[PDB]
């Protein structure tokens, strides 16, 4: 039910004719989620998908890396040799193994799959030699910090950022990037956006983007407060949501079968009230809400097990619970086929509490009113482009604090090394 770009059908060749080592890449919004949605299903194919976590991975209806290879979470690469491996028969039925949200993945996880892959299959070819379709816009990199939150592996890394794999440098693999945009189009924030990405970014574009500076909001209504503190977020919601009038509702969610409590989209014990500002975690098929999409509780109807809520304006649509599926690529020794199949569900109202959220929770959701937490000095790097590209237009945006050329620094380093992806 969706136009065939003139870049999404040379990716489609390419990947499912032609299927030889892509990179489908972007910018937030591109058609990436769609493009894989439509080779899975509405599609004849098969193959192994998997995502860095496992939160990452029930929205794409994979699993997790480190679940599928049977990973600890210590694992390094010089571990990978002296690493037992059991069902050694079932590596030999899988191929075009396609990964999502590559940009979060790290360097070292990245040449274990290499090295794990070279050992159950042809030792010499890149990945064993096996199909790697990467997709997960490329300047989307996760978060790192000098003294905090390292491990500092400096063997013959450059950088714990996906591209400093030593499985790329021996491998071609000839990238194909989604340049159409959609979604709120503003051009001039677009082209800012592409600055930023390129470096290259002009004074005007810092006055342009300063300008959207307010230490003050008159009706905050519809705008949600993104920040990197995740203690920062929980505090504004709870808060928020403590002064509203009404009756609390404590919703529970229903959790069948074997899954994983640590990634839950969505609260088991969801406390909301009338009035509260929520947040759609669905995506929905007839194109109403997306994922990321705010609203109003306007009622709350337990018995019927439907929440509604006016979507901005007066959108208003009635909710009911969402299930999500814990997906697990399993052998059948039987049938000798690799065809995925539920291990459990969770069931719950696909709301959240959406007057604040931390960038690395708004992973892959673009809002329309948004208020930047920008209070920081500095922004690590390529930390300032996220959290712009969590929003769809330079209107919506505003920034809590002005920001220099000098904030996007260390954003330097990174970028001389994705120019190198020829
Ligand atoms: N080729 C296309 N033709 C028509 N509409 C499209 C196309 N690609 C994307 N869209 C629309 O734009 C939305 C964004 O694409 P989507 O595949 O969901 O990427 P995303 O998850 O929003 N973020 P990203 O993976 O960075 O592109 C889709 O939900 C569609 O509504």
């Amino acid at each position: 039910k969706l136009a065939l770009n003139t870049e999404f059908k040379k990716a489609i060749d390419l990947a499912t004719n032609s299927s030889k080592n892509l990179f489908i890449t972007g910018k937030a919004g591109t058609g990436k989620s769609t493009f894989l949605k439509y080779l899975i299903n509405e599609l004849l194919f098969d193959a192994v998908v998997l995502a860095p976590t496992g939160v990452a991975a029930i929205n794409i209806g994979g699993e997790t890396i480190h679940s599928f290879f049977n990973f600890p979470i210590n694992i390094t690469p010089d571990k990978i040799p002296d690493l037992f491996i059991y069902d050694y028969e079932i590596y030999k039925y899988v191929n075009t193994i396609i990964i999502d949200e590559i940009s979060m993945v790290r360097a070292d996880l990245l040449d274990c799959i290499d090295l794990f892959l070279k050992r159950v299959k042809n030792p010499k070819l890149p990945f064993g030699g096996t199909k790697m379709i990467f997709i997960g816009d490329l300047y989307q990199l996760p978060p790192v910090l000098t003294n905090h939150q390292k491990k500092a592996f400096n063997m013959e890394y450059e950088s714990p950022y996906f591209f400093s794999a030593k499985v790329f440098k021996e491998m071609d693999m000839e990238f194909i990037e989604f340049e159409t945009i959609y979604r709120q189009s503003d051009k001039l924030f677009i082209d800012i956006l592409n600055r930023i990405r390129n470096n290259t970014v002009t004074d005007e574009d810092i006055k342009i983007i300063n300008s959207r500076v307010q230490d003050k909001i008159d009706n905050d209504d519809g705008y949600i407060y993104i920040t990197t503190v995740n203690k920062k977020a929980e505090e504004i919601n709870n808060q928020k949501l403590d002064k509203l009038k009404g009756k609390l509702y404590k919703l529970n969610g229903t959790l069948k079968g074997n899954f994983d409590e640590n990634s839950l989209p969505t609260p088991k014990n969801l406390h909301l009230k009338i009035g509260a500002q929520v947040m759609l975690l669905n995506n929905a098929p007839d194109r109403m809400w997306v994922n990321g999409t705010i609203g109003t509780i306007t009622n709350i109807f337990p018995d019927e097990m439907i929440i509604e809520l006016a979507l901005e304006n007066g959108n208003i649509v009635e909710i009911t619970p969402f299930k999500w599926d814990m997906i697990k690529f399993t052998y059948d020794k039987k049938e000798k086929k690799m065809l995925s199949e539920t291990i459990g569900s969770y069931t719950q109202f696909p709301l959240k509490l959406a007057y604040a959220i931390t960038v690395h929770k708004s992973q892959g959701k673009t809002f329309h009113k948004v208020i930047i937490d920008t209070s920081r000095h500095f922004f690590a790097p390529g930390q300032f482009y996220v959290a712009l590209s969590r929003c769809t237009s330079l209107d919506g945006i505003i920034l809590t604090k002005k920001i220099t050329k000098n904030s996007i620094i260390l954003d330097k380093k990174v970028v001389n090394f994705l120019t190198n992806f020829q």
